[PDB]
């Protein structure tokens, strides 16, 4: 019975990311997920929806792949599991390895260690920057640079590379190693720059941070290619470039974020691809499997790896290891999942009706006296609301624009997300999504809007 | 073709725990695992082993269960995934939660919180534990205890909790917030003690760091009521009531770190019911899904909970989530893996037949001059081995003693894994897992033995 699932659920299941007293006691009513196919998903009431944030970033290839289930059904029936410790290995870990190197991954990458969640992998990252710079003999050159709106995961450590303060709050985050230098959003400058001069800004703030911390004592900066929770922000031109020159001249290691990015979602392999990032160590998940299945990864490059191994051959075996990493069942997901992706060139559909999203997003919004901004790259859109245009002054934040125009676009079966930061309205549809189902969203969303405008 | 798997896997697979020079220069040799049934598995090859450590502490229910595979398959296909947060949900998860609450936890615990690990699910223990004292309006009872020789986890702040020194080097571990106090290993007491003063000095110690640190500044001890990784080691009789009075009489958190310990593992449904111990909070995974799908959970006491609702009528909504939380197909698994446990009680069987794999530890190396101790509950087993048994004094580790014998029981197709910690000889098979199976695997483990004793 439903209503007995409904009362189990607000008992007994600790949700992530909902409020446990309203959920707990009713006021927040619970939703069943229970089937979906291509980019729309049905709840428990038989309700239907266009999913237009694909899950988290994350149903890339869409809902219902009998392809993939079929996958995972015979990696688990031959062995779901064994450990891949002391060397031990299944044959879907190492493909999906091999594959990740030479078809998905930029040049110059060598290795990948798995986990289940990007957070775990972000975790991972910071373990293997402080590794680094202990086996080559700088004990101090350990801090994080991340950046304001970043987000990283949800853990202690992961939490506070996060730039988003609800990670923060009642966690004691973030921790001393980590500091935080600006959010690349051009819209929101230092008030009347050039996009050029925005980002010479953007260096030279980040110049200060280095200047006060220390050179020597910072190992590495985190950042997504493009910002995702915090609020679908591109890079400006030209920033990528000149955040690396500072880096490699103050010998800071290059981490990209790619848990959003990666796997075809603006259109290139990855972010770093797509941005001409060369960075040295790269997250990955969401698009790595499609959700289909919990998988994560870290990327190695030479370099890194050739540390790595150094510190093998002098300090004996890493003490770094999860249970299920490298899960067989998790692995084949992902194998099906990029064969998918390949086979159905959806890198490309995600460059082709990305753009066709933001021109139809452009020309039903860009016009509107209440929205601030029209963004985006590739399959990722976001409309941000302000109360004066003009004088960019964003609405009372009690108000909450950006979740009554969520809420409205919900009751008429669209699903598009109210970001954290501000009053933005976020788009991440599947990566099979076609130009029809585009304007079948922005139709939705745009009466949506209206009737909250009004 | 097999080569050249394992030349992609050494040019490109960063495994967990394996020494990569050695791993990828071919030194240390590669072995790809292709299937699996009951208690044995098969490498590429195919050269069969009895699995007697279950992979890790964790194929509980045996290797190849079509009908856990047709589980996972079914919830694939219908939906594989859609996100938990903001009180979304799929049915699969919501029975397994009641189910895990009605029919596996200690009685007082309420909500269930998801992962994919240990290591994330005791990352969701510490953030609680803050949480809850920030909250409650005492931003200075932060402090975690935990023991030395313990496993946690492999994260920074899970492997600060982690009281064995390999996930502490070259990481800056442990963190400040975490200390450790004494592991409960009878053996290897100051000498001479009984039992009885050996718990009553684990106590002291415990109750001397408290008075050091300021209970006052300690939000809570972490233990596994059985050490697993760090070696086998069971509670001392009355640890457990003891250390659980001096944690209530200061005010201390106590999160029993069932991971191991877990569905049905010592013959009971956790370590807490088997020792009487009374969490606020658990952690589990690995039993949880007999490793068939990546899945952890946090079980929350009625007490905390309690809190965690306060902090959210005052706070707003809690900043935690995992993308994969509550992840469908992972919950399915674990579904079927918790009717195969309960259908042909498996918790019975782990009581009955880890009681004779003791007996039989005993029987066979008991009384010989190179056991230093034979030591286990249910189905977690260890022999210690040591140079001089009545001087307590262990081998040279270059000599490695325990990591010889693994050696020598592989080539007779057993699977028994040497600890990172002494010269131990680790044993936790499934818990399907018969008498018969166990005589065999104490007859190869005893040959492989006598060849590394008798040189
Ligand atoms: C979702 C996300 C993470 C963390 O992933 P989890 O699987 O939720 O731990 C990290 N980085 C970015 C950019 C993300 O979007
Ligand atoms: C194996 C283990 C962990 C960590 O589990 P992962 O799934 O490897 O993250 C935590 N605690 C205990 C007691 C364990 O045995
Ligand atoms: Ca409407
Ligand atoms: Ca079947
Ligand atoms: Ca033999």
């Amino acid at each position: 019975s439903l209503e007995q699932l409904l009362e189990m659920d607000r008992a007994h299941f600790m949700h992530p990311s909902t409020h446990a007293y309203d959920h707990a006691s009713g006021a927040l009513p619970g939703r069943i997920i229970t089937g979906g196919k291509g980019i729309r998903i049905e709840d428990h009431e038989g309700r239907e929806y266009i999913d237009a944030f694909a899950g988290l970033y994350c149903v890339n290839i869409g809902y219902g792949r009998e392809e993939v289930a079929d996958a995972i059904y015979e990696q688990a029936k031959q062995l779901a599991y064994y450990h891949t410790y002391v060397g031990h290995s299944n044959d879907p870990v190492i493909e999906l390895s091999s594959r990740i190197i030479e078809d998905w991954a930029p040049a110059g990458m060598k290795k990948v260690f798995y986990g289940m969640s990007g957070s775990d992998a972000n975790e991972t990252q910071i373990k293997l920057v402080w590794y680094y710079n202990n086996v080559l003999g700088r004990p101090n050159k350990k801090k994080i640079i991340a950046r304001e709106r970043s987000y990283h995961g949800s853990g202690i450590v992961t939490g506070s590379l996060t730039g988003l303060p609800s990670f923060h709050q009642h966690f004691d985050l973030p921790i001393d190693r980590v500091k935080h230098t600006v959010c690349p959003h051009w819209y929101n400058a230092p008030p009347g720059m050039s996009e050029a001069q925005f980002v010479a800004y953007c260096v030279e703030e980040l110049e200060k941070l280095i200047a006060r911390e220390g050179a020597d004592t910072i190992a590495a900066f985190i950042a997504e290619p493009v910002m995702g929770t915090g609020g679908i922000v591109p890079p400006p031109q030209g920033y990528w470039e000149a955040i690396q020159a500072v880096l490699r001249k103050h010998d800071i290691l290059l981490i990209a974020d790619e848990v959003v990015c990666g796997f075809g979602r603006l259109g290139s392999k990855t972010g770093s691809e797509h941005y001409g990032i060369k960075p040295d160590l790269i997250t990955v998940a969401k698009g790595l499997t499609s959700a289909y299945a919990p998988l994560s990864a870290v990327i190695v490059s030479e370099k890194v790896w050739d540390v790595i191994e150094k510190g093998s051959r002098e300090h004996g075996v890493m003490g770094h290891g999860w249970t299920y990493s490298g899960h067989p069942v998790c692995a084949a997901a992902a194998l099906a999942n990029l064969d998918i992706l390949e086979r159905e060139n959806l890198t490309g559909n995600a460059a082709d009706v990305g753009a066709y999203l933001q021109q139809r997003l452009h020309e039903a919004f860009g016009a509107h006296p209440l929205v601030g901004e029209v963004r985006g790259v590739g399959m990722l859109a976001a409309l941000e609301f302000m109360a004066d245009k003009g004088a960019r002054t964003p609405f009372d934040p009690a108000l909450k624009v950006s979740q009554k125009v969520a809420a409205a676009a919900l009751e008429d079966g669209l699903i598009v997300r109210a970001l954290p930061h501000g009053d933005i309205l976020g788009f991440a549809p599947p990566l099979v999504t076609t130009r029809a189902e585009v304007d079948e969203i922005v139709a939705i969303a745009k009466e949506a809007f209206d009737e909250v405008a009004d």
